[PDB]
Formats: structure tokens, sequence, C-alpha cells
């Protein structure tokens, strides 16, 4: 459960990381 | 830009599961 | 914890929602 | 369209305070 946590919590920083990009491009 | 938000719904296809079988398992 | 799960989940369900509605409005 | 990113953004946010909580508790 602990990987698997882990791995969704990158997942959201990507996300994060992704929608602020898209924010910017519109 | 579309493209970019496919990818985030895959993700959060896979969250759902994930954090379901988590929730069950504990 | 389980409550938390569940919260999450319901967040990543609306998220899916409202990415599907961006798509198409896009 | 980038009002509901912003609400998408604050909500994974959340999910990453959140889930590394659980992370350490378990
Ligand atoms: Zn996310
Ligand atoms: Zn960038
Ligand atoms: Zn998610
Ligand atoms: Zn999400
Ligand atoms: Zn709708
Ligand atoms: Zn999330």
């Amino acid at each position: 459960i602990e990987e698997l946590l882990r791995k969704i919590i990158e997942d959201d920083v990507r996300h994060i990381a992704e929608l602020e990009d898209i924010e910017k491009w519109l």
C-alpha cells in the first residue's frame, strides 16, 4: 500500500504541474 | 491541451480503482 | 483513514466528470 | 475553464497532503 500511495502522490504532483501549465497557456 | 487532459483523466480513473482497492484491504 | 480515502475518491470522480466536460467544450 | 482547472489544482494539493499524511500514519 505504501508504494501505491507514493505513486498516486507522484501522479497528483504531475497533475498540479500540468494544470498550472494549461492555466498559463489559456 | 486535449491530449494532456486525456492523460490526467486516465490517471484519475486509475486512482479511483487503486484507492478503492486500498480501502477494501484496510 | 477510510473516510479520508472515500473523500479523495469522490474528488477524483468529480475530476473525471469535469475534465470530460472541458474536453467537450474544447 | 480556468476557474474549473484552479479548483482541480486545489483538490490535488489537498490530495498530496492527505495521502502523505496517510502514508505516515500507516
Ligand atoms: Zn490528480
Ligand atoms: Zn512546463
Ligand atoms: Zn487522483
Ligand atoms: Zn484528480
Ligand atoms: Zn456537465
Ligand atoms: Zn488527486
